[PDB]
């Protein structure tokens, strides 16, 4: 018995490699060319894939995972069982796949167009907007058209996603979609370990939220901005104030204090997007980790294709499964923001090639989390003034402060709404949200987590979580919360094995060896054994923990509270 258990996880690895390495061919082409062909092409890629899970789960099923000894193909095993949406009888297979691809089209291709003829598409048009108008009503006109053109298109495809991606999940032994999605990080805690997490970053988030409404007030006006109130969701220089660091200009904490334009430096100096993934990759390899395969510069697709196609620009890395070909795809702009981006898209290319040699069922990060915070934790060395002096994009207390504020506004600002998405899809999963409420809680939670408010009073026929990528792409979101808490767990340690001292803010581990030798170490588990294994690894200790980023930004809580406190600021939103 044991015998055939680890002789059908040999068949089932070289057979998953070639028939996933066929299915992200067309994936990938579908997404860097959108037309109805490519479209075909994936969809029949679709059941060809699901034809082998199928084959090889049904088998997987037949094994009695409690009798067989073998740790590694007792894991293996039970993870083949789960068939996925290849669970879904044939008819509801090709719909679901149908469905996703609509949604995702649908998404991508989203415009707003004014009155003349001019349309925008969301990257970089929508963004540029929201990131540089200080104009209320402009700001309104691309916040709201977003909405009305992508959040409101994908209304019509979610609630039979919902019914067939929580039937497959039934099909596969869950209770929902939500329980299905959770259980990859084999955390039974993990929901109130996650509202734990949330509760000790709230002292930091309200002060910066109160702190950052004051400045808005100060802009905006009185009678636009309420002092004890939520801030209008449009003004915090992001299409999801997810991150409010576009607003930096209008919250600077000691502006006597200048800061070098770092979009202006880049472009100044000829910074291209291939220059942008090449310093990524530089500090990966100082860190004596890998660097990217040539075969990744002459397949990845690094800039908005202008050859009259259409894809899928948001950024995203890519695994062919043969353990030598690896992508990004990024319609690259060239800026400080999409530089960490880069570096978050490359930890996940390194992320794939430290665990290559693994069977592919394994092939996946200690929990989504960590997958994520590979590159930002990079990213977080390469952000500091002298790391940006460094690459000649820049020229203390208060500028200690002032680049705290930078990081917070990216940082914590992000807390709260990565915390939400799946707070409100989980709930939309096991019931208790029907598609009658969707909006209405999903705004609940906008100003419960948040704080914020729409500025244009939602109507019926509104959608907007699905104006959010990661919704009609049916992408988990979780995994990002749990991501900006680790990576400063991850920098924290990482800093004092490169023998960093003082405070932590400071660090840089660029060409640190230590460093890198922690990270690969724990890269090279995949997801072979439970992730506080690999947290150990790094940390020292296997918890997720607030205190490496409530450290990391202790000062700045300080300077937050004496300033909120001298202008009798109230925190919150009765
Ligand atoms: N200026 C846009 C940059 C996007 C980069 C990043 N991309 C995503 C992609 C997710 C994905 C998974 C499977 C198939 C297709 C896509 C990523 O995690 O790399 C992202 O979404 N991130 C990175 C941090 C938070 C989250 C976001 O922006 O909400
Ligand atoms: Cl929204
Ligand atoms: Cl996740
Ligand atoms: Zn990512």
């Amino acid at each position: 018995d044991e015998a055939e258990a680890s002789k059908f996880v040999e068949e089932y690895d070289r057979t998953s490699q070639v028939v996933w390495n066929e299915y992200a061919e067309a994936n990938w082409n579908y997404n860097t060319n959108i037309t109805t062909e490519t479209s075909k092409i994936l969809l029949q890629k679709n059941m060809q894939i699901a034809n082998h899970t199928l084959k090889y789960g049904t088998q997987a099923r037949k094994f009695d995972v409690n009798q067989l000894q073998n740790t590694t193909i007792k894991r293996i095993i039970k993870k083949v069982q789960d068939l996925e949406r290849a669970a879904l009888p044939a008819q509801e297979l090709e719909e679901y796949n149908k469905i996703l691809l609509d949604m995702e089209t649908t998404y991508s291709v989203a415009t707003v167009c004014h009155p003349n003829g001019s349309c925008l598409q969301l990257e970089p048009d929508l963004t540029n907007v929201m990131a540089t108008s200080r104009k209320y009503e402009d700001l309104l006109w691309a916040w709201e058209g977003w909405r009305d053109k992508a959040g409101r298109a994908i209304l019509q495809f979610y609630p039979k996603y919902v019914e067939l991606i929580n039937q497959a999940a039934r099909l596969n032994g869950y209770v929902d979609a939500g329980d299905s999605w959770r259980s990859m990080y084999e955390t039974p805690s993990l929901e109130q370990d996650l509202e734990r997490l949330f509760q000790e970053l709230q002292p930091l988030y309200l002060n910066l939220h109160a702190y950052v409404r004051r400045a808005l007030h100060r802009h905006y006006g009185a009678q636009h901005i309420n002092l004890e109130g939520p801030i209008p969701a449009h003004l915090l220089g992001n299409m999801w104030a997810q991150t409010w660091s576009n607003i930096y200009d209008l919250v600077v904490p000691f502006p006597s204090a200048p800061s070098m334009d770092t979009t202006e430096a880049m472009l100044k100096q000829g910074w291209t997007p291939r220059r942008m993934f090449k310093e990524a990759d530089d500090f990966f390899t100082s860190l004596g980790l890998l660097p990217v395969p040539p075969e990744f510069w002459n397949k990845s697709m690094l800039e908005k294709p202008t050859d009259g196609r259409e894809v899928v620009c948001h950024a995203s890395a890519w695994d062919f499964y043969n353990g030598k070909d690896f992508r990004i795809k990024q319609c690259t702009t060239v800026n400080l923001e999409d530089l960490v981006v880069a570096h978050h898209e490359m930890g996940h290319i390194q992320y794939f090639m430290q665990y290559k040699d693994l069977p592919v069922a394994l092939r996946e990060g200690a929990n989504p989390g960590f997958h994520e915070a590979i590159g930002d934790v990079l990213a977080l060395s390469v952000s500091t003034p002298k790391h940006l002096h460094s690459l000649n994009l820049l020229s203390s207390d208060e500028h200690d402060i002032n680049f705290l504020m930078k990081m917070a506004l990216d940082k914590i600002a992000f807390i709260p709404f990565s915390y939400l998405v799946d707070q409100w899809r989980w709930r939309v999963f096991d019931g208790s949200i029907t598609k009658e409420n969707y909006n209405q809680e999903w705004w609940s939670l906008r100003l419960k987590y948040q704080g914020l408010c729409p500025p244009v009073p939602r109507t019926q026929g509104d959608f907007d979580p699905g104006a959010k990528f990661h919704i009609p792409s049916s992408v988990p979101y979780i995994r990002y919360f749990v991501s900006f808490i680790i990576q400063f767990q991850f920098h924290e340690a990482l800093c004092q094995a490169a023998g960093h001292t003082g405070p932590l803010h400071k660090c840089d581990i660029y060409q640190s060896k230590e460093a890198g030798q922690r990270l690969a170490t724990a890269m090279k588990l995949g997801f072979s054994r439970p992730w506080p294994e690999a947290m150990q690894l790094i940390t020292g200790q296997p918890n997720m923990s607030a205190s490496a980023m409530l450290s990391y930004f202790k000062p700045l809580l300080d300077w937050l509270r004496t300033e909120n406190e001298l202008h009798g600021e109230k925190l919150g939103w009765p």
